[PDB]
């Protein structure tokens, strides 16, 4: 397999369906990454690859503070620590941690990127500032600029190092708020710089979602059609089916995981608080068509049960289910994609989940 | 499979193996008894049934304050709510929770029967009283007696419900302090009731592993030997290799689970504490021999980062290891009394053990 190669198999309209072929497997998009710590809280990395996910996000701001980047890489790196052998992209650090060498709290671009080798990423974030919702165009501006600067730094720091250069990938990320103007020149600077992956950063930061459409429907253009683009951040069901409309390839978020030790649990008729005495003698499971391993075997009840609790064992099958259920929509959206009736699975999707 | 069978096929002295079956499965003995809440706490069944349990240990009492023993029964008993499908020994509830007719806190040995059936329990133990420790003669006696008159009650609370008495098993449980007198009687007593099985009860309670061998010496001859002999709450590794030598077939303690999510791992080399510094950069596994899943796949140090950064996968994991040790000890212990070297394995697993 080649260090990176995306290839799109099928479109529609901006709706793409295709594959990432990278040295530790094939990555199908539009891709939902779940994210760890742990490839995934309360489940091994069996679980989360027979949910259906080909590629997991590392957790790097938490790794470099403990056990420590440079602790891993002595004892094999993550994929071995972990026992995941798949992909991972790492994210860089800098939204979950002020000067024009970095962030002191140094973390900086080259930091950053020698972070993500430490670890042995497969795709590795640039370093950047994800900035605040509101922002006046000024702040917006200085904010996209100084990204763009550390954005050449983060290309410099990862060609410099051959091994990393050699085998794996560099995405860039966009920003400009949500000023059309600025998003444009923050592709532009990014594509001049180059990239194997284009990220829209910037949203998902308060805006809601009418207004983050508006912008991708501007944004995801001005990347290169011909790379993948990643969605920081992103997001709640109805935000992955209408990101796909407007373009975007890949995405992560804490939700199924977060939400699920919560009590939150998906199914194809909205969320449902499975906490709720509604449940306490509910014989069916989670969701009447998930074909995850929870929904064969446990029932609502007994999950009510287990989360009322406090149950380890509560958070296992909600996590499982949730993040199953994830890749389930992901494989509905890149078999409606490749059949051309992506437009009417984004129709029935909505009419039955609202 | 019959109700219940108890055949011994070899014998050490007083170690003796065999099998008990029964209509969800059969045991091998000796045997160790998982703890529940969730089949074990942060286990799926299937795992547990991997770490090689034929049995575990129903906490009734957890059970009956909550989901309730009647809403189990209507969801479809413990076994369909679990997802665990071989026998299942239901504890009374009366360690855990003061008149002749029972406790006030009412369970009474006859609700303490019905909340065993209700949950669908596969061998049901009678209500009693664990005198405390130190007890004078006089009070071991006044509660060995009430204790005896409660057996009684359970044995007639379980005969004149059909479907229990056709599908069950019940164990009575002797009691007596640490005074052979007492004992004598207590074991006279429930030998003429009439049980399918006679657990030691009274020990582990504050006297020490010197007093509670020195009991069981004299006690465990005591009970029928042609039925299996149960040491409640039974306990570290030591405790059950002696105990097996003593006569007891059957054992359950919540210190695999327990100890294991506080970061107490066994190994054949004794306990470790994996959150010691000692293991962050160890790459062997938990134990060198252990066949465990967790130890054919993760580090010392892997689990080391988990426990300490309060990760339910470390729990999970640990907890998987421990019960695996427990269930290779209890193999370990059946394969050499069936082949006449078990006193040399208890010589050999404490040598390297201390
Ligand atoms: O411009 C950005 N640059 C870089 N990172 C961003 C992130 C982090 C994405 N996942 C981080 C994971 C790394 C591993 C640990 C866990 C997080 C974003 N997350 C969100 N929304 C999140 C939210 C959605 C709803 C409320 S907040 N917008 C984001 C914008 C950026
Ligand atoms: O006479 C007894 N009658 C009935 N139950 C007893 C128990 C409970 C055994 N497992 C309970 C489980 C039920 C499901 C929930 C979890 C417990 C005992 N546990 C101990 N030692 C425990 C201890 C060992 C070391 C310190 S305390 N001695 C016991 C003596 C008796
Ligand atoms: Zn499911
Ligand atoms: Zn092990």
């Amino acid at each position: 397999r080649p260090r990176f190669s995306f290839s799109i198999a099928a479109r529609e309209g901006k709706a793409r369906t295709g594959t990432i072929e990278m040295k530790r497997g094939v990555i199908r998009t539009p891709a939902f990454m779940p994210v760890g710590t742990a490839t995934v809280k309360a489940l091994k990395p069996e679980t989360v690859r027979a949910t259906g996910a080909d590629i997991i996000l590392g957790n790097t701001y938490h790794l470099m503070l403990r056990p420590g980047a440079e602790r891993i890489a002595k004892l094999g790196g993550l994929h071995s620590f972990m026992g995941w052998d798949r992909p991972i992209l790492t994210d860089s650090g800098g939204y979950q941690v002020q000067s024009e060498e970095g962030v002191t709290f140094m973390l900086s671009p080259e930091r950053s990127i020698e972070i993500q080798h430490l670890l042995g990423s497969d795709i590795v974030m640039a370093f950047d500032e994800c900035t605040p919702y509101p922002a006046t165009p000024s702040r917006a501006a200085s904010s996209m600029e100084r990204s763009m600067r550390w954005a050449k730094r983060s290309r410099d720091a990862f060609d410099s190092r051959k091994e990393q250069a050699e085998n794996a990938a560099l995405f860039g990320i966009q920003q400009g708020s949500v000023f059309e103007n600025l998003r444009q020149q923050s592709a532009d600077a990014l594509a001049e710089i180059g990239f194997d992956g284009y990220a829209v950063g910037g949203l998902a930061v308060g805006e809601g979602q009418d207004e983050m459409f508006r912008v991708l429907d501007f944004s995801v253009p001005m990347l290169p059609d011909d790379k993948p683009h990643y969605l920081m951040g992103v997001g709640k069901p109805d935000d992955i089916v209408g990101a796909v409309e407007r373009g975007i390839d890949m995405f992560d978020c804490v939700l199924p995981t977060r939400s699920g030790r919560n009590g939150q649990a998906f199914t194809w008729d909205g969320p449902i608080n499975i906490r709720n005495a509604r449940f306490s003698e509910d014989l069916k499971p989670l969701d009447s068509e998930c074909h995850c391993a929870v929904c064969q075997k446990w029932s609502r009840a007994y999950i009510h049960h287990l989360i009322r609790a406090g149950e380890i064992l509560g958070a296992m099958l909600m996590t499982e289910h949730n993040i199953a259920f994830y890749q389930q929509l992901m494989q509905k959206i890149r078999d409606s994609i490749s059949e051309g009736r992506f437009s009417q699975f984004a129709q029935d999707f909505r009419a039955r989940y609202f």
